[PDB]
């Protein structure tokens, strides 16, 4: 492959959850993380999709972290759409996805950059946990909970 993620979690390394919501009406959004070293960063953008603001917390976390990261995401989407094309680079069968191109590209530029990446899904839950506490953040003012 372009690139191997990991198959467990990264021991000692800084963690991330991500999360992005969007309103279909508006079109307004919010992307970001919370981690488990008490950092976090919440962006509002206009224009977007939920499926964009899912991409664009993985890039935020990508961005900020160091070379040794673990990612947990609710987005199958997200998942799938980033391990599909690392899977499938330069090789025959691959047509590139239309919709949400430029940012996956963007992500995977990031990605390669990295010298362990881990990137897990979870279902969305309720709790007090991490997924549970971005889930929040970027929920406030774009959808009730
Ligand atoms: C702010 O309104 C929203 O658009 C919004 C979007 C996502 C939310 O929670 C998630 O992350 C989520 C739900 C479903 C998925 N999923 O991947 O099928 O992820 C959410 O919780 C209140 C609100
Ligand atoms: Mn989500
Ligand atoms: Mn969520
Ligand atoms: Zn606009
Ligand atoms: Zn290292």
């Amino acid at each position: 492959s372009m690139y191997q993620l990991e198959k467990e979690p990264i021991v000692g390394a800084e963690t991330f959850y991500v999360d992005g919501a969007a309103n279909r009406e508006t079109k307004l959004g919010k992307a970001g993380y919370v981690t488990n070293r008490g950092r976090q960063k919440v962006v509002t953008l206009t224009d977007t999709t939920n499926q964009k603001t899912e991409l664009q917390a993985i890039y935020l976390a990508l961005q900020d972290s160091g070379l040794e990261v673990n990612i947990v995401t609710d987005s199958q989407y997200a998942l799938g759409i980033i391990t599909q094309w690392i899977h499938n680079w330069k090789k025959r069968g691959w047509k590139t996805p239309v919709k949400n191109v430029d940012l996956v590209n963007q992500i995977i530029e990031q990605l390669i950059k990295k010298e362990k990446v881990y990137l897990a899904w979870v279902p969305a839950h309720k709790g007090i946990g991490g997924n549970e506490q971005v889930d929040k953040l970027v929920s406030a003012g774009i959808r009730k909970v």
